[PDB]
């Protein structure tokens, strides 16, 4: 991957690659499976942004198919800690952790393009049958605050989300706006 | 892959790789499989391009055999959704989703080299219960229809076209392509246009 | 004979006892027919004793030992030792109403169909897949006498039950423990 | 492996490999680890000797680490439905479901040799995959496998469910003598003049 | 992994990759699995801050599922060692190792956010002659005697508690693992924070 | 083990077989379960059909598992018939074990023979309570092994875990000197 | 070593530059020939900058290369400067020989540093007097190593002859009382 | 491998495969690699003729690159102990084992075909702390000089001719190996054989 | 292998890689294996300081097991053929073309460290392939690269091609005293107090 080289100017020209050229424009970008490395990036930059300005909107561009839960969370919780509306953009696909970082977005401000691709469903994956328990336990809760923290995302009842998780469910940009997982559909500049 | 790199002037002179300078005249490459990488890589040069002018077109040069409908996807909003005329040219080919883009630039601005390839066809694959079999197979019916009716849209045909012509693969000249209405002019050299 | 097998099992075959151990491949399943009209040749009234130990397997395997069963003269009576699992477990409630049996310890398990190019290749295969699953589950469903509803309910996501609650289902109908008739 | 083969004459001298001849003496192997097929060659040996006389002992001699659950299960269902006793002996090892069906042999005719090793544990898995769901049963299905038997193990040995729960929670090394003390096995042989 | 680079001025503007702009702000990481150079980097970085400022404390951002204990150790003690206190946060996940050094942050200054997951348990080993095994197993076992009583003071409890409840995994939520005495506070936002 | 050969009697054998007939037994490479259950069924065998005729048990073996071992061992001392062990090419670890577990005044070795014991030696587990469970119990294995190979040698135990704490290798001779065996054979003048 | 971090001073350096500037160095994980040279040319380095100013040498390695070991270990003792060593996390093996090879009362550990000593250990050659050869040299080394380290810890040779037999964990402290280190480091309280 | 089957005629017919109708002549085989399942049944062979007739010679066909020397050692000692004299015959080669076998054979009775090869040397050993290694190392020097004086007195030698003349391979031409001692006649058909 | 960075300052300030910086200084390392590629990087850095001055001492340090002979051979001659002394100083092991080329250093600037290893033995290949006829002419090839070696060998310790023959016959390990004593250094330097 060789990512291009850009110039920008405010006395004195400089060059950086692209994505720290759209970094300065406060967008953020999640591309890719969520890891440790790829989640604590965004955090980085998030952190980053609120200290250059906490009043600014800062634009998370997803484009994710999930990944790490305990990941993805570190995300979360940095969204919502820090001063700056985190506006969400589902772009291309959001499913799983994708989706729920993209309906975490600060409400009224969670945007899909037409063509976007949303996908929600409960989690997915040895020892002692000890150890079996208490991991099947544990999951057992990340399945139940998942759902919750969803529900509440969405404006929805927790048993519906229950419901609506149980298998793969794939929505279309315009089913998951009446969903409540996002807000607007952007199609061009317009809104 | 060594890219070669260049120099420009204009009160001051620099330095960048050979795509750099490219992206400068507002030049975007495609090349190879359409994957997450690439395609937001595209994706951040077009949303880069508009920011420094969005009202001069942007040259969209692809050679690709496809790849991810998600990732491709990605590209095509983005395409549609910034002000600047996205132009779009086919050089060596143009399949499935690379061909699906190249069909989405401008209407009056997509192009073809004389030599170039294209080829559209139906969504392929390559799980486990059987009602979970089932919701996967309904959304692949699901894509395969969207993706129909937006090629019909670029191509200015019906639905039941786009249906029978990429039930299997479908290869086109570069003139079979413009009479197909994925593209719209072939050009040959630099005197003529 | 021989088969493949061992002389034991030669012997036991000659008591008229035929045994499905492991997954249910083409090859399995077939020497299962084989020793089907083998006894039903060498006395086409005496029941056939069937001992299943298997997690299941092929689906048209499965159907072929299943067909099998039924297309004979004799009884097929079916005993579960160790495990009878989805196709093993259909086969399980397939023997003859009043001679499917289980041991004490049986693990049953019953499911939906499980599995392993173009999007219209997909969706044919897709649909004979639904198919499968309704035959499967109206087949279950009258070897259980049960409303088909309740098997479709009952096999969204594997479903354990023990010797007891396989007689009580509708899936078997003797756990059988020492020698009591 | 080749089998060696042996006469056995009187009124008529015939030859076995030596596993078959020792079948003849109602002597039944479990060897290594306990398979869908190693089980069901026990269960059919077991079949074949109380079909040839349903009132003679079976021993059953068990070298094994033990192996699959639902294999072992069918060779103790198979054991206490058949008619005669079944003998067990240890040599070697008893371990993990080789030890449940060393403890599975008739009261009274469960035996070890000086040397042997029995060791007892619950169940070990080895793995997960799908959905939540899926895992929830399978997880509620193995916990009550653990308890089908630690209580079935506290029969055998004549002790309360919570004892056998907490003596397989790691793995639980015994010596012969600590086996016929914690109600395994009977009686400890040590030679033929006993 | 791409990091993106970042300008600061003040007397001069420079260019930092981000997470050297962070360290800029006493901000250090640790994320992944703890090895010998992952854990040294952050030894470094800690070395690096105190002589910036003796007196200002370290924010030590954790995100780790655990690791090599001696590396860990190597962490540890540079913690306690240097002046400067060393806030611990746990972002995403603390488990074995990566809990051990989120609990030994400087006691009022261990915090979690909300949805963060802890997880503390026995050491646990992955892959000679019954002497050399009999003197592994003797150093392990006293491995696992310090770092339950050394846990056992960071959560003011008595050593028998850690032992009890390192015997399994033991997962916990932000709360209970405020419960325990394993971090001090929840952060939900700059609430007073 | 190519093609074993037939050799005739009045019937035909192979000749392994044939030379069970004859009591003798072989124990051969390295100790499995299955290589030590054959043992144990031929020295059952061999056991019923004389009572009171000698076992002759040729031992050329690196050794293997312990439990595997262990079973030939409580067999052969169980059993009636005296087992004779004679130990050609080798005997080392649980197979010197075996070899020194013959009946006392009829273990043999042939003039090259080689002879080797030592503690025992594992290649490469879980939770660190796991790892004392199982550490634990290699010990009382190790001590178990010490002080059997101590009574079957007539020695201190203290002896026995002193030469075996690392591999030692014997001559024929040295294992007579040590007590593992009590004759050397060569020839049949004997 | 993710993307090592940059910190200004008046240049800009990575982090690891940076503390090479103030004469710290690191040998951390694996001594390897590429690993240990890097040590040799910053210590040769240091000591052209400044001759007589001290070199703090941080050790968290489980040891490595025999040669390799050396030659961080000459250039330490060859050099003007002293070379301080401070153990965190680990030092075993080579590691702990070097350790141990610190300018004597400039030899430190953080408190739960860990520290292991033993003999040589080969993993697994061809005809038997290339065998002889190269058992002989080990043995050679084995001595060489034990009469190096009892130097180091002003101890009798035959005390390192037996306490490297097998595997020798060691606390900071017992480390101490050994004669491996000096002092055990906390808090800048010193 | 399908070794033919062969019929013999006397006081009843009886079938056997070619090597066990070899074996009814006192004719053994050692072919190929020597191991410990392969040596053992060449012992077993030999105990099985001198159990049929104790008198008769037994001929003991080799056609080795040699192997185990514990497995070869058994072979060695069976051949002494027996009171059949047991003649060896190397056909095609006898290395190593093979050569040390064939040498081994009752003086006077060991020969070999006009173009075998024999080939003698050292031991040579394929694939933990030093003190094993010294242990192991000894050992082997006490194999290597047993090897030598063994053979030495097959030969009518020195010992230090064996040691020398085994430093590195050592070919030689059946020929050669008769004087050295190694065997005694030449077989070249049935001239007076 | 991050190489950290050094200034060097003073009419200028300036920053290089470590190993850069003690090129400056005509100090030249030879680490791990001999392959074409390491030694050119050799061979290049030498070309380069007899460029910048052709009067200085070289310092060449030596820390390699040994590797391909051509290779050596390649700083071999670039040593002999450049102005400038090279001079040779063994830390850890200088093996086979190793110590070949320690040995090959300026007679009398020859040097090692106290625990240096040096090892010195015959050619060794790895494997063969084709006819007899090429069999023959690469074993006729190597004896020449046996003799070629021996003798230069012999040349740089003053000694007998005899002397060099024998002891390279099977791997020959010298302490550094043992090698100064053999011929094969000069000086072994213990600190820089001497
Ligand atoms: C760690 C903490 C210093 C921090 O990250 N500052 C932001 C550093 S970036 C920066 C700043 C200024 C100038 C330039 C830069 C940049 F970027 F250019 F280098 P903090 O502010 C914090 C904690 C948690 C999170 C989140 F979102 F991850 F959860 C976010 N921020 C903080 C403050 C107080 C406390 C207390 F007192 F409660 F302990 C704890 N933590
Ligand atoms: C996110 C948004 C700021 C954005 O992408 N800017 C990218 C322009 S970078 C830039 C800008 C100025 C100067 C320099 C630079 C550069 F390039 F050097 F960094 P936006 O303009 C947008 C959305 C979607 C897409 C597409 F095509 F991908 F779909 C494209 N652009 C936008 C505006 C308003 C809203 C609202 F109203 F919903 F909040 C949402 N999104
Ligand atoms: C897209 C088009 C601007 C283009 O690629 N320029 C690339 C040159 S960048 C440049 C320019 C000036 C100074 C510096 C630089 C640089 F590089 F240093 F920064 P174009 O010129 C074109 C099309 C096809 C091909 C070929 F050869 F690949 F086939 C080639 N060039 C073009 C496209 C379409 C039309 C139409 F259809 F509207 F007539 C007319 N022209
Ligand atoms: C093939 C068929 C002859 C058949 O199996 N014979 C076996 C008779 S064994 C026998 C008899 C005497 C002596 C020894 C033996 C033995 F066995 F010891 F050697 P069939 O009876 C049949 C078909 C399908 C199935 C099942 F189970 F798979 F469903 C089962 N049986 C049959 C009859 C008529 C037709 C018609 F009418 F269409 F022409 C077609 N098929
Ligand atoms: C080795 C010691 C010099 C050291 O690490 N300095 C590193 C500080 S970097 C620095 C400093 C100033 C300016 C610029 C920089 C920078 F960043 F730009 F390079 P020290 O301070 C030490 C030891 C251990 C640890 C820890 F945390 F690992 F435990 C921590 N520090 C030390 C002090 C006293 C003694 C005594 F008393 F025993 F002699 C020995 N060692
Ligand atoms: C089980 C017992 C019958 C048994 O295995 N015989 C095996 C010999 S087969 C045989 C027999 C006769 C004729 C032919 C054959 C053959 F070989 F041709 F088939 P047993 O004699 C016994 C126990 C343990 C061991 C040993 F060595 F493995 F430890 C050995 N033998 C025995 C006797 C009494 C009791 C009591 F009274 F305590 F219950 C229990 N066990
Ligand atoms: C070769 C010798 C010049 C050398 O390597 N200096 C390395 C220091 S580089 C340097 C120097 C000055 C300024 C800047 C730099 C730097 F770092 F920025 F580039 P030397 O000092 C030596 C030998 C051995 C070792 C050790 F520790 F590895 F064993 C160490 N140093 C030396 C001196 C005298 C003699 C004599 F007289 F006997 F020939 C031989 N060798
Ligand atoms: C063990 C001993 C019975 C033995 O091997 N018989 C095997 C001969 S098979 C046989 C025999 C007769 C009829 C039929 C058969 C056959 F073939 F059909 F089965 P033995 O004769 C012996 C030991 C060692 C070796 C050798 F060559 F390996 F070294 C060789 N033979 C023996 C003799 C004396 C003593 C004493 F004196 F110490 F008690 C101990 N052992």
């Amino acid at each position: 991957l060789v990512p291009t080289v850009i110039e920008q100017s405010g006395r004195g020209e400089r060059a950086f690659d692209i994505y720290s050229r759209l970094l300065k424009e406060r967008i953020v970008f999640l591309v890719g499976p969520v890891t440790d490395e790829s989640a604590n990036l965004v955090v980085a930059q998030l952190l980053f942004l609120e200290s250059e300005n906490p009043d600014k909107d800062i634009f998370f561009y997803i484009n994710s198919p999930g990944g790490s839960v305990t990941a993805g969370m570190s995300i979360y919780d940095t969204m919502n800690f820090i001063k700056p509306d985190v506006s969400t953009l589902c772009l291309g696909q959001a499913a799983s952790m994708g989706a729920f970082l993209l309906s975490a977005g600060e409400k009224g401000k969670r945007f899909a393009l037409p063509n976007s691709r949303i996908m929600i469903h409960q989690p997915l994956i040895g020892g002692q049958a000890s150890d079996i328990e208490i991991h099947a336990r544990e999951l057992l809760k990340i399945k139940e605050k998942l759902n919750r923290l969803m529900a509440k995302h969405c404006d929805r009842d927790l048993a519906d989300l229950e419901r609506d998780t149980d298998r793969d469910n794939f929505m279309s940009a315009e089913e998951a706006k009446e969903y409540g997982l996002i807000d607007q559909i952007l199609e061009n500049r317009a809104s």
